[PDB]
């Protein structure tokens, strides 16, 4: 059986879910209970966290532009997702998606994580560059298991305190 | 490190590889040695086989139209991939992609199969509908491990002989 339904027009599906791509949401998963996690991510968004995904992440910037703040070879690189770009992120490259444009839409595709394969969410210090805080999480909900993580980092000056220079991250 | 390179424009990449989407190829994998197998499939193509994929298969018909001959609930259903459609095929639904249009382009995304997870390739009889032949294969090469399977079915009248009505499949 076609568990996930029949083919349907993607542009128009993105149109009909525009208002849920705008904040306060941003995310919208296409099919539920599937192995491939297929999401459309709009803008504008608020992210200061770096994601440490134990599996690959496919990107296709369908509308508008966005960029990924990265940690590549110990440096703070930036990878731009201009409209029409596709990209395959290798496992565990830290990345912080910035989506400044309202009405943008990026197809993001990932894999359900097997039990014991944890996602990481880290913040780094603007001053000294050291790791400020890391939460590891057995991700079940690419859309709803992240904000409590975030809220609790923003709510805790201690979690935000850099252990190398003491500067409290802004959150 | 960005093992799979930097973002790049997908439309133009499809343009530059047009002539390899035309026969005798049809397939073109985007990145090598990745967990997500990301391919562009053009047309026109020749398929009489049904694929039995042990994992899910994501489709995004970027250009032109195509369709999937299916076996749903014991019947021969057809799922159309019109330009702009996306689709998520559940594991093990038998499917036979028909791509009649030259210049069409479909984004197909799959997963590297773990050792011991086999793909199936089956043919069915036009007359009686029974299974004519099935080859199971530990797929390493979504692009190059299939044609010898096919050639050997086309070359063997015995493999093509229906075991229920004796009609020899056309191949
Ligand atoms: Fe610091
Ligand atoms: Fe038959």
């Amino acid at each position: 059986m076609l568990t996930y339904g029949a083919p349907f027009n993607f542009p128009r599906w993105i149109d009909e879910h525009a208002h849920l791509l705008k904040p306060p949401v941003g995310n919208r998963q296409v099919w539920q209970d599937s192995d491939f996690i297929v999401t459309v991510v709009g803008g504008p968004n608020h992210r200061t966290d770096y994601h440490d995904d134990p599996l690959e992440e496919f990107f296709y910037q369908l509308r508008g532009n966005a960029y990924l703040n990265l940690w590549v070879d110990g440096r703070r690189e930036r990878a731009d997702l201009k409209e029409g770009d596709i990209f395959l992120l290798p496992p565990h490259v830290r990345h912080s998606p910035q989506r400044p444009e309202a009405g943008s839409a990026c197809l993001v595709i990932e894999r359900q994580r097997p039990a014991g394969m944890l996602d990481g969410f880290e913040w780094y210090c603007d001053a000294c560059g050291h790791l400020v805080h890391r939460v590891e999480v057995q991700l079940k909900s690419i859309v709803t298991d992240l904000p409590p993580l975030f809220e609790s980092f923003y709510a805790s000056e201690d979690k935000r305190r850099c252990p190398h220079c003491g500067q409290v991250h802004p959150g």
